């Protein structure tokens, strides 16, 4: 899709909902569901403190708190994925994913593990921890780390690319488009759990139907990703993801068995349209510069393949762009002064639901996907077929604010939505410009 | 997807399969089928022959010729749609769409009329008879008829009625339909001007389905509207609908079908990306003098309006699963590599059909899950991968049959190790090095292609 302009932004204003703040003194709070017993449930990534909201008076109480958890305050890591057994009251667990340190690594002194927890009732916390799958990659950017159980009753879980072949990672090579051998697998060598949709059993385990990569049956169920935050199944049983691009060509997808999402010689549809792949662990010198014009434009000394040019297989474009540019698109947009790149041809999408509506649905939004966004301070609104097949029409912005949203869900009867923000960060303002100051920093608020 | 070039196009000889001419010079040969009686049936457009040709030797039999089919010699229309019914056996018709004189017609530029008709085949005395007019006074031009009939696995006819040509060449000045629906007084008066760019779903006799979709507030044959020139149409193994469709000078697409979707046109050629293409409407022009200077809408005189695809307020526009192909503003719509025929060097293919291969006991390897897509301008057949589940396409289209010919059909057989294909009688075609020839290999044939 073609991007909207600061303009467009600013209007989306939703004057139809009443906005009320039902916390405020949250730390990096991260994920939220509604859980089995109609009481919200929401993580905090850096305390690792999960949280049990009223969603009707706001009391709170903080049920437990991951121990060990690491995290850094210029990172992305942390306590990451959070869901419920499908079936909890007869099967009491939390899945839960998150930054460890990993006794085994000073680069990379994490990993990342997939946990399950026992929720004791009469004394309302968390017990006997067991590591499902450990060992898995680790660091400070695109960790993703959605958590979600499908109708199969199968563990789905993105993990990022690690920020590979960006800032900090610059030189390090790119893993999304590899999978394991057998020997790796045999050995618990989860280093190209990268850029990955994983599947696994509630044990760990590898599922026998898993698809093959590469000749090899792993945990992974998808590759070719960077920074899928969202995931989400349809009531049909099909699976949604968003997922942020570099500066172009944030994605919605529909994630299917087997499929390879371009990442990261593609960028969005397979276009040569504003990206290319510019492949810095292959540069000549570490002492080379990322121009940051999306590939369009390098520095010498760095290999540049076209989308068109790579030799990839099984190969799955976006059900939608946020958003495609051409060629001509200029990287370098004076309105945001200083953090140019919030003036980047994204939205930075932060996680994906799917709206199931209800006794007070809201009028037109069947079948339509929640997809909140960081950097443009909305809430976007994707409407899709009945059989969740194709996107209609547009990305429509709702809740324009300056804050940074980081999640959502709705109500079991529909007429309201509930939505993280983030601590601190940087949000573009109504007039295009970019701002640090947020007006509802960590919380927990509903739209009415 | 990205254009190929002249050299990869070249490439695509598909030395894995033996070529072999059954017939050549046919006169507009249009349609095929693998028959009831396994034997390949195909359409004549031109004379309204309908042909029965034996596989080992070639004969041909002309089983009937449709009467009174109108044809132009310098047009797209004539004997279009062709299917047999899902269970012979039992319901021994063939369903037909073509090109008549419409008697009621107010308007000399377009005399004629599109009809949908059933015809009872007798196997006694190896002929059709008993003809019934499903649906008359369909739109009828020279330009973008579609025309591709075909019956789905809930028993209906799908049918795509394309644009008529509206908003180019012949028919410049003229309002594109493709948007539009009827009110239900044009319904009620049996006025389908509004059936253009549209496909069509209709009971098998000709009635409104009443599980079609609602168009502000009106119950119609249409199904999907936002349509050009969709000449392929076909359903897979698990029932969704598959559709090939001519874009303009970019972006012919891939769709998938979907009940009561918009497809965009001519407001949206392939993704809503203002990327190559916009919406110049000549209609709405200041004068009939103006000329359009053939580059998709991205440069035009004066005094046309133009609307780019994001400026567009339509509703429930679905995107393609793959363009052939996307271009940038940039691009040159006037490459001088095809001299005095510019339009063959324009980033598209001309999808005239699509096929969705079904394999079988001789399947060939690797095209499980394939839409074949024949290739009137590149003279190739494309092979695409689409996932287990029709849900998407793998990887880009391939292109195979390299030659200088205008590919308009293709089916496989049973067994799936052969396929027939049928190519125009006459036209442009672009050679291996990218030039444009009109010298075409294999004139209006019937070939076949054995898998080695
Ligand atoms: O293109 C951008 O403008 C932009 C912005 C942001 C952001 O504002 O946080 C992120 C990203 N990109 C980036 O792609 C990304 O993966 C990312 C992760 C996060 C996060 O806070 O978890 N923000 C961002
Ligand atoms: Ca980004
Ligand atoms: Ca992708
Ligand atoms: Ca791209
Ligand atoms: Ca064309
Ligand atoms: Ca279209
Ligand atoms: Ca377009």
């Amino acid at each position: 899709d073609v991007p909207l302009t600061p303009s467009q932004f600013a209007k989306a204003k939703s004057e139809n909902f009443d906005k009320k703040v039902i916390l405020s003194n949250l730390n990096k709070p991260h994920a939220l569901l509604w859980g089995p017993d109609n009481q919200i449930w929401l993580t905090e990534r850096a305390t690792g403190k999960i949280l049990r909201v009223n969603p009707e008076s706001g009391s709170v109480k903080t049920v437990f708190q991951v121990p060990e958890i690491v995290n850094d305050a210029d990172g992305q890591n942390g306590l990451l994925g959070f869901a419920f057994h499908p079936d909890f009251k007869n099967n009491p667990y939390i899945y839960i994913s998150g930054t460890f340190k990993n006794p085994k690594s000073k680069e990379l002194p994490n990993q990342t593990i997939i946990r399950r927890y026992t929720y004791n009732k009469s004394t309302d916390t968390l017990e006997k921890p067991v590591d499902l799958l450990a060992g898995l990659p680790s660091s400070k950017d695109h960790q993703s780390g959605r958590l979600v159980i499908g109708p199969d009753q199968k563990i789905y879980y993105t993990i990022g690319d690690q920020g590979r072949n960006q800032l900090a990672y610059l030189f390090l090579p790119n893993q999304a488009q590899h999978t394991p051998t057998q020997q790796e697998l045999n050995g618990k060598d989860y280093h190209t759990y990268m850029g990955k949709v994983l599947r696994l059993n509630l044990d760990g385990s590898i599922p026998k139907d898993n698809p093959s990569f590469n000749g090899v049956v792993s945990h992974i169920y998808t590759l070719g990703h960077r920074n899928p935050q969202g995931l989400a199944f349809t009531p049909n049983g099909k699976l949604l993801q968003s997922e942020q691009g570099p500066n172009s060509d944030d994605e919605i997808n529909l994630i299917v068995k087997g499929g390879n999402y371009g990442w990261p010689n593609v960028a969005g549809y397979k276009d040569d349209s504003g990206y290319a792949y510019a492949n810095y662990s292959a540069a000549a010198n570490k002492s080379i510069k990322d121009l940051a014009q999306n590939g369009v434009k390098v520095a010498a000394g760095v290999p540049v393949t076209k989308e068109s040019e790579w030799t990839g297989k099984n190969f799955v474009p976006p059900l939608k762009t946020l958003y495609t540019v051409q060629d001509t698109y200029n990287y370098n947009d004076p309105t945001c002064g200083e953090m140019t790149y919030i003036c980047w041809p994204t939205v930075a999408p932060s996680s994906a639901y799917v709206y199931k509506g209800g006794k007070k649905a809201i009028t037109g939004w069947e079948n339509t996907l929640l997809v909140p966004s960081l950097k443009r301070g909305v809430i976007f609104r994707i409407k899709l077929d009945p059989t969740y097949s194709t996107t209609y029409d547009d990305a429509v912005p709702m809740f324009k604010s300056n804050n940074r949203y980081r999640d959502v869900i709705a109500s079991p009867d529909g007429n309201v939505l509930y939505v993280l923000t983030d601590t601190a960060g940087n949000v573009q303002k109504d007039d295009g410009s970019v701002t640090n100051t947020l007006e509802n920093p960590g919380s927990l608020i509903k739209f009415t």
